[PDB]
């Protein structure tokens, strides 16, 4: 019963800045779904769940006032550090960012990236672009599968089943 | 904006009872997310959204776990009951009943619940199931969405069209 005592709502509030935005899906729902996936797999860690609610807020909001994170509570500093670990710097090679997370990322960053990827892989279900589904499937297999194998075998199984399912859709349709 | 002052985590705790079955836990949290997305910042509704399928999907569920949380737990329980189908009840007549007698909040909650379920059809293949679910959504939930929230109607519309388009372009 440790989850009852985690004050998440202020991090949800911050995440509402994303309401009205799409990345190939709905960025706000994606933050809350990422948190749901972490709780689903039994990660009840204050900093990780809090970071999960705003992990894309720095990346996807122009001129985002980082003090909106840092002013919330005594953990806001550890939350900010975790969000930074999974924020891609402007212009940085996506390949090298993912490679960098597996090499130097904390346990929590790796877990967060896996949950982020599960949520994004589920959102491919409503896409049609076809070439996008394939590139995203390949990226997930090459770079995220190994992260999931380090931190959580069950997360690896879900990522596996989602990649197989989407590749199967390409082959039976687009 | 009033979101900071809403005591949500204890209702999330309750929702973790659903971890294990079909994904019902994710569905509760996604339903709450959809409500926040559409700008519903109402204590009772967001709280109900986190546990709306707990009574429906857990046989011998100790309702006191809900009623002991806070001063609103009674209003939350009543809202959950409005969108709970009784053990033997015609699905048709339950949906008809929600549009006839359901509160504004029950109707909104059902729309958000349906949006979330319609998004989860994206990983299904059963084909006959997709069609029945699409038809059920068009006939019984579209009109609910038209009463309470036009934007929710547009999302339910686009999801039904998207899934029907999939059926037509393969099996
Ligand atoms: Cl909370
Ligand atoms: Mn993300
Ligand atoms: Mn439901």
């Amino acid at each position: 019963g440790v989850l009852k005592g985690i004050y998440l709502a202020p991090y949800m509030q911050v995440a509402t800045a994303l309401i009205g935005k799409a990345r190939h899906g709905n960025m706000f729902r994606h933050q809350v779904d990422t948190m749901a996936i972490l709780i689903d797999y039994g990660y009840i860690d204050s900093v990780l769940l809090k970071a999960s609610l705003i992990h894309d807020v720095i990346e996807n909001i122009e001129d985002f006032n980082v003090n909106e994170i840092l002013s919330i509570d005594s953990e806001s500093g550890q939350v900010y550090e975790l969000v930074l670990e999974v924020t891609k710097k402007k212009g940085q090679e996506k390949t090298e960012y993912l490679k960098n997370i597996i090499k130097n990322g904390s346990e929590k960053a790796k877990i967060l990236k896996c949950a982020d990827r599960i949520s994004n892989m589920i959102s491919l279900g409503f896409v049609t672009d076809s070439e996008f589904i394939e590139r995203y499937c390949n990226e997930t297999e090459l770079y995220i599968f190994p992260i999931a194998l380090e931190v959580n075998f069950e997360m690896y199984k879900e990522l596996m089943a989602l990649v197989v399912s989407r590749r199967q859709y390409l082959v039976e349709c687009g």
